[PDB]
């Protein structure tokens, strides 16, 4: 028996992506049930995102700021379609509650919570299945923790780190994320360094922290020059993308009491 952890909001947008007019609350849940069969899920946990992340907002006030800009600029009609989807997702989350243990902790991202559950109880099962189309969840990948994306109908294991992410392991992936940056989340990275260039730097000098010890890096390239002057940026990004290391801190940002209750609830489920 395995454990299945669903990235609820993500799955929601997938349904929204398929059709932005149709109520999706039933299929949403039935989809999770068919899937639970498929992966011999003994325990299935659905998580949703409620509010911005307190942890990352503290370390970067402009965290996901662009996503607000995108809302401010939408027409009256698009903003309304947005609200439709959001009410439909809340509905989806309500119906879920009648079948699978569901969770929303305002100010806590689903990924920080997914990482906590895996940490907390991942060992009580044979395999853990992460249901998300978000590859950043791949920072949780191990030989007992795999991901499943609907947009591709694919499965992601650790062996697949390179083809899917341009790095060899979870730590290198975090390093790349910290060096490279993350456009969608509005995280600035070193100017002139992307997946391939970043990877070649990590493969030669190692993880971000190791690279910090080593600045100035030899190389007359401007992206290198840039790299040598981003010590601070790297420290910043690292805490923002290092999911497995900062997940607990991330849940406790909303309170030691909320952390304690999330814990009791998880363990009782995996019992």
């Amino acid at each position: 028996r395995n454990l299945m952890i669903v990235d609820g909001t993500n799955l929601g947008f997938r349904f929204k992506h398929n059709n932005s007019k149709k109520p999706f609350a039933s299929s949403y849940v039935s989809t999770i049930q068919s899937l639970a069969k498929s992966y011999s899920a003994r325990t299935t946990i659905v998580l949703g995102d409620k509010g911005k992340s307190v942890f990352r907002l503290e370390h970067l006030p402009e965290y996901k700021g662009n996503r607000d800009e995108k809302y401010a600029q939408r027409t009256e009609e698009e903003k309304a379609l947005d609200e439709q989807f959001f009410e439909y997702l809340k509905d989806a989350f309500e119906l879920c509650k009648t079948t699978f243990p569901t969770f929303t902790i305002r100010g806590v991202e689903a990924d920080d919570m997914a990482a906590y559950i895996v940490k907390l109880i991942g060992h009580l099962y044979d395999h853990v299945w992460l249901i998300s189309t978000d590859g950043d969840w791949d920072t949780l990948l191990t030989d007992k923790v795999s991901r499943f994306s609907f947009t591709t109908r694919r499965e992601y294991h650790l062996r697949d780190m390179y083809e899917h992410h341009n790095v060899d392991d979870v730590e290198q992936f975090i390093s790349l994320k910290a060096i490279m940056g993350d456009l969608g989340d509005n995280i600035r990275g070193v100017e002139g360094i992307g997946a391939k260039r970043g990877y070649n730097i990590i493969r030669e000098f190692g993880n971000v922290l190791d690279i910090i010890d080593q600045l100035p890096l030899p190389g007359k390239q401007k992206y290198i020059q840039n790299l040598n002057a981003s010590e601070e940026l790297l420290f910043r990004n690292l805490i923002l993308v290092d999911l497995p290391t900062y997940c607990v801190d991330a849940i406790a940002a909303v309170g030691q009491d909320v952390l304690d209750k999330f814990t009791k609830d998880i363990l009782e489920i995996a019992e």
